[PDB]
């Protein structure tokens, strides 16, 4: 239901998962969202510091909104829609080991299908959508948003 009424969004990292290195964090969420800045008119810019739209933090149990996580597996991450204050931020439970690859859990693939829910976009039926209920891991150098995704998030900012 929710949208952003803008296309230039910014987003900032408020700590890191201890799971990886900096820098594989910071390529990983930029990564995911460019997946959506390519098929959208969407703009994302990180900031190192000031406010952003998207705030990306990692956190085990309760860590303030209402929502606490629950230890390894079960819920993975969790977002909100857009919005100000809360709305569209992206929360990875710690209490996952985050990896690059698949020795674990997939930030880069975890945070793609955040991400879609930050930018407002709920779970699709179909399988091949990333916006799938339920995790799944793929090559994430052949990963590709399913044609359900695409329409999904054109239908709510065009392009
Ligand atoms: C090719 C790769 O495909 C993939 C498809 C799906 C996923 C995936 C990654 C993480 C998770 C989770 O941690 C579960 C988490 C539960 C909480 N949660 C939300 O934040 C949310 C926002 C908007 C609508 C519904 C929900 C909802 O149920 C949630 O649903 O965010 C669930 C699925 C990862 C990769
Ligand atoms: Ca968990
Ligand atoms: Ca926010
Ligand atoms: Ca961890
Ligand atoms: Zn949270
Ligand atoms: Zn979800």
């Amino acid at each position: 239901g929710p949208v952003w009424r803008k296309h230039y969004i910014t987003y900032r990292i408020n700590n890191y998962t201890p799971d990886m290195n900096r820098e594989d964090v910071d390529y990983a969420i930029r990564k995911a969202f460019q997946v959506w800045s390519n098929v959208t008119p969407l703009k994302f810019s990180k900031i190192n510091t000031g406010m952003a739209d998207i705030l990306v933090v990692f956190a085990r149990g309760a860590h303030g909104d209402f929502h606490a996580f629950d230890g390894k597996g079960g819920i993975l991450a969790h977002a909100f829609g857009p919005g100000s204050g809360i709305g569209g931020d992206a929360h990875f439970d710690e209490d996952e080991f985050w990896t690059t690859h698949s020795g674990g859990t997939n930030l880069f693939l975890t945070a793609v299908h955040e991400i879609g829910h930050s930018l407002g976009l709920g779970h699709s039926s179909d399988p091949k959508a990333v916006m799938f209920p339920t995790y799944k891991y793929v090559d994430i150098n052949t990963f590709r948003l399913s044609a359900d995704d695409i329409r999904g998030i054109q239908s709510l900012y065009g392009d």
